[PDB]
DNA sequence: GAGCGGTGGTTGGT
DNA sequence: ACCCACCACCGCTCA
């Protein structure tokens, strides 16, 4: 669920990660803080094969995507109202990252973080999270078209355009509708009710009228019930298309205590906001001999080659990180920038080629562990990396560079 | 989760 | 007793 949604919101925009990250990083002068859901990586991480831990291994070229893109992310896991969490933990802890719990269902704690001001975006499975708050929602972290490779874009859902544009849903309207046409709790709903009568209930404001109602009241539900049900066999207002005498409801419905479910969720108590409010984002320190120590358990990246290897694969990651917590001491982290890119696929944000020593960046020597075209860590490598993101960092190789090409 | 073609049911009109 | 378009529901397929 919900089945056949986008057809009435629209099926989202698609965008890039590090666009809606640099644009974040250039109006708030902060990076973007993303709540996600830990349910997306279950059915689109086990279709790695081969080597130890193909699961963990996507998870973890994921995580070191999230650092290039200077995004700082809170995981959140469902509570108790494939993948381990355990190893998960530790891998986010690792690389600096910040994992929370849940007291009840991830969706609708996102959705909170976020309207609680913890983040500033829900990264989930679907959109879901709009009846339990969220305002804009991503989903499907996937590569981009068929171009079949590196995941750089998601389809960004906001239901304030939502809720005016042409289905007018807002988180009371869709609710509705799961509750009529099927959810999660209860994925019957009213049996022969779908989605385009349920649409057009919401759009008569039967969403707004039930969300406002208390469940002890029970004379005004069957108010309501009885006015629904009467516009249903008659369509006296014209609400629909046309009239179904035979749409037979339930007794139970409308569930309240299923209706309860979206519009008061389980969430964190306000003392655990507080606690975040405070120690989120976190020092964003990725431990690097930890994450050898894990790669070479979990992933059989083991002496010198695993070393090396993890030195690569790392090391972009790294340098966007030192750079946004930051005479000539910024070649610690830069040696040049050789040229300038608006591609498409971060939809034209600027970049610049940037060189750097993998090797002196990460911190690890791989001479230190046991030898057994090639790859040295210690010659210069290059990335693309967001300009926004350098003139933060090493301020002054961005003018030289600018004053090299005036020149 | 989401799309898609099929199937069977309801409505309004032939 | 038929069509007709629309819909809701099913089963499969891809992750
Ligand atoms: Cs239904
Ligand atoms: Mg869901």
């Amino acid at each position: 669920g919900i089945k056949g949604i986008y057809k009435e919101i629209g099926s989202g925009e698609r965008i890039s990660l590090c666009k809606l990250a640099i644009d974040h990083l250039e109006q708030h002068n902060r990076p973007l803080r993303l709540a996600i859901d830990m349910a997306i990586w279950q059915f689109q991480i086990q279709a790695a094969r081969g080597g130890s831990n193909p699961a963990i291994r996507t998870l973890f070229y994921r995580f070191v995507r999230l650092l290039s893109l200077g995004i700082h992310p809170i995981f959140v896991f469902d509570g108790p109202n494939g993948v381990s969490t355990a190893m998960a933990k530790r891998l986010i802890r690792l690389f600096g990252f910040t994992a929370h719990d849940a007291p009840g269902e991830a969706e609708a704690e996102c959705a909170y973080l976020e309207q609680q001001g913890i983040v500033d975006a829900v990264l989930s499975e679907d959109v879901d999270t709009i009846m339990f708050g969220s305002r804009v929602t991503l989903r499907d972290w996937s590569s981009e078209g068929s171009k079949g490779g590196p995941p750089t874009h998601v389809t960004l859902h906001d239901a304030k355009k939502i809720a005016e544009g042409p289905s007018g849903l807002d988180r009371e309207g869709m609710v509705l509708v799961a509750l009529m046409s099927g959810g999660d709790y209860l994925p019957d709903g009213i049996p022969g009710c779908g989605i385009k009568v349920a649409c057009q209930a919401a759009k008569a404001g039967f969403g707004k009228e039930l969300c406002r109602i208390k469940r002890a009241d029970k004379e005004a539900i069957t108010e309501w019930k009885q006015r629904l049900l009467h516009e249903l066999r008659t369509n006296e207002s014209g609400f629909f298309r046309t009239k179904h005498k035979a749409l037979e409801i339930p007794e139970n419905f409308p569930n309240m205590e299923v209706l309860r479910y979206y519009t008061h969720p389980v969430v964190s108590s306000p003392a655990t906001i507080e606690r975040l409010r405070q120690e989120f984002p976190p020092s964003s320190t990725v431990d690097i001999a930890g994450l050898r120590e894990f790669t070479r358990e979990t992933f059989d990246w083991t002496f010198r080659p695993g070393a090396i290897k993890l030195i690569k694969v790392l090391a972009p990651g790294l340098l966007v990180q030192r750079c946004l917590d930051r005479k000539k001491e910024e070649s610690t982290l830069v040696k040049g920038i050789s040229m300038r890119r608006e591609h498409f696929s971060t939809d034209a944000t600027p970049e610049l080629r940037v060189s750097f020593i993998p090797a002196e960046l990460v911190g690890l020597d791989p001479g230190q562990e046991p030898e057994v075209k090639p790859f040295d860590p210690w010659q210069p490598d290059l990335a693309w990396v967001p300009e926004t993101i350098l003139k933060l960092g090493v301020p002054v190789t961005v003018e030289d560079w600018e004053e090299g090409q005036r020149s």
